[PDB]
């Protein structure tokens, strides 16, 4: 689990 994946994944939703 990449924190920066995460975060990309975060806004991805958005």
């Amino acid at each position: 689990i990449n924190w920066k994946g995460i975060a990309a994944m975060a806004k991805k939703l958005l």
